[PDB]
């Protein structure tokens, strides 16, 4: 599933993430962009270090969601990462909070690189959150 900008929006706000230890929704949103394009089914392997990142969000299987075939993973998240890859994002999203509990948004580089310090406001303009 392909979200539209205002839909994810929406959808984000009402699972919990405006303001999640202190992260606006206009940050949430400007990561799924950047990441996969609110895209659900997104998939990047790392060739590199043998792990792959899972859906919207693109969580990583090194620490967050087990896929099996990644060398010495761990599952903090406790999830299959198919479950990063369905339609209905409340899987990912709690994953997500998950990722940013320990120590914030800046857990993401792409979320430095296009999103620290950046005018983000227009990722929620007009959808009414
Ligand atoms: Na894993």
């Amino acid at each position: 599933k392909v979200f539209e900008r205002c839909e994810l929006a929406r959808t984000l706000k009402r699972l919990g993430m405006d303001g999640y230890r202190g992260i606006s929704l206009a940050n949430w949103m400007c990561l799924a962009k950047w990441e996969s394009g609110y895209n659900t089914r997104a998939t990047n392997y790392n060739a590199g270090d043998r792990s792959t990142d899972y859906g919207i969000f693109q969580i990583n299987s090194r620490y967050w969601c087990n896929d099996g075939k990644t060398p010495g993973a761990v599952n903090a998240c406790h999830l299959s990462c198919s479950a990063l890859l369905q339609d209905n994002i409340a899987d990912a999203v709690a994953c997500a909070k998950r990722v940013v509990d320990p120590q914030g948004i800046r857990a993401w580089v792409a979320w430095r690189n296009r999103c620290q310090n950046r005018d983000v406001r227009q990722y929620v303009q007009g959808c009414g959150v």
